[PDB]
RNA sequence: GGGAUACCAUGUUCAGAAGAACGUGGUAUCUC
């Protein structure tokens, strides 16, 4: 299918190049009175693939994963780009 | 007695392209 497992892989095997710049956030702290989590899959500080929820957090864990590998678009984009990527970046 | 998050610690597992990440021991809060 196309989550966590599928996901991780999509991320990084698909996307995981050199200075992508992952940055999957996590965000709204779960407790013991509403444990539910929100992820933010975000990348270069400025790029969010997607974003997620749940209760026992995973599925907003994996939600994010399954978030970013969510825009095709986007993610076949970072291919070419990953390819191009010009001089003087950091 | 079931289940969920978390703290200290430790590792396994998913997968089966690739590699990520979750699990596990116990204390506790909540909850059923």
């Amino acid at each position: 299918g196309s989550l966590d497992m599928n996901a991780k892989r999509q991320l990084y095997s698909l996307i995981g190049y050199a200075s992508l710049r992952l940055h999957y956030v996590t965000v709204k702290k779960p407790t013991a009175v509403d444990p539910n989590s929100i992820v933010e899959c975000r990348v270069g500080d400025g790029t969010v693939l997607g974003t997620g929820v749940g209760r026992n957090i995973k599925i907003a864990g994996i939600r994010a994963a399954e978030n970013a590998l969510r825009d095709k678009k986007m993610l076949d984009f970072y291919a070419k780009q990953r390819a191009a990527i010009p001089r003087s970046e950091s």
